[PDB]
């Protein structure tokens, strides 16, 4: 009753992994890892198949001639780490809706790595309990550059226990839980998800489609995965993009002072034009 498997098996040498690195860095400002590679095969090696390729030199061809191939996105969504959670760095959230409750007129929110969705919707949630929901008061613009978690994004589905860090009027108001097959689940109301919209936008763009200037920007958790002259370009790019008074929210451990001085610190990881 045995009938052993095997499906293609094929090999990610030193030259092609190294090569890898190169294409993602020069289109996304992706910085890979020698530790990631296993991974990066994994991954990898499915679009292989589906093309029926089978050597990973001819699939880097593919990519390399054709600049512009939908494959392009397959690529980059495969390379892309997207670790996230509702209320990540929830200091945050206080102060945004301090910064809110001032700035009356349109109050508008650039969510510049969205991942699945779950820090816009933790903005929307944070602004429509400090603001209220009501049409032309607030909007959150969400972008990213993977379109495999922009899609979950806007499915807005999540499970039960992801949202452990939500009271239980947010968990009512905002959401609508599931019951028999698809139960644990939950769905962000559509009257929330109105409020915010999604598009794809690869930060490295010398020039970015985003409904601009805005009050706050947050960019959390991505520059980590790119270089210091990466870093410092996409940082003067969200310069003409912030209002007078605007706050850029950065990661735990990222520092933008540093990078450009017309930043400066005013609170926990959050920068203000100086
Ligand atoms: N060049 C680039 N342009 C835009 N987004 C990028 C990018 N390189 C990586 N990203 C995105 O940045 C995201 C980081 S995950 C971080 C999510 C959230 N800000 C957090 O703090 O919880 C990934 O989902 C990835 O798709």
């Amino acid at each position: 009753s045995v009938l052993l498997q095997m499906t293609q098996r094929l090999a990610l040498s030193d030259a092609h992994f190294r090569r890898i690195c190169q294409l993602i860095y020069q289109r996304a400002g992706i910085v890979l890892a020698d530790h990631k590679r296993d991974m990066v095969y994994n991954r990898l090696v499915r679009r292989l198949r589906a093309l029926g390729l089978d050597d990973f030199g001819r699939y880097l061809s593919m990519l390399e001639a054709n600049q512009n191939s939908a494959e392009w996105q397959a690529f980059i969504n495969a390379l892309t780490t997207n670790l996230t959670a509702f209320f990540r760095e929830a200091h945050h959230f206080p102060i945004l809706a301090e910064h809110a409750r001032r700035r009356h007129g349109e109050y508008r929110v650039w969510s510049a790595a969205a991942s699945t969705g779950e820090e816009p919707y933790s903005i929307a949630i944070t602004l429509a309990d400090a603001l209220g929901m009501a049409p032309g008061r607030w909007k959150v613009f969400a972008s990213d550059i993977d379109t495999e978690v922009l899609e979950k994004a806007r499915s807005g589905i999540y499970r039960l226990s992801e949202l452990k860090t939500l009271s239980p009027q947010q968990l009512q108001r905002y959401f609508m839980r599931g019951t028999g097959p698809h139960e644990g689940l939950v769905r962000v109301r559509q009257e929330l998800a109105n409020y915010v919209e999604f598009s794809s936008v690869n930060l490295l763009e010398k020039q970015y489609n985003v409904p601009g200037p805005f009050d706050a920007i947050f960019c959390r958790n991505v520059m980590i995965y790119f270089d210091k002259t990466t870093q410092e370009d996409i940082l003067r790019r969200f310069v003409p993009l912030l209002k007078p008074d605007g706050l850029l929210f950065a990661g735990h451990s990222e520092n933008f002072s540093n990078l450009v001085r017309e930043f400066s610190l005013r609170g926990q990881t959050v920068y203000a034009l100086s």
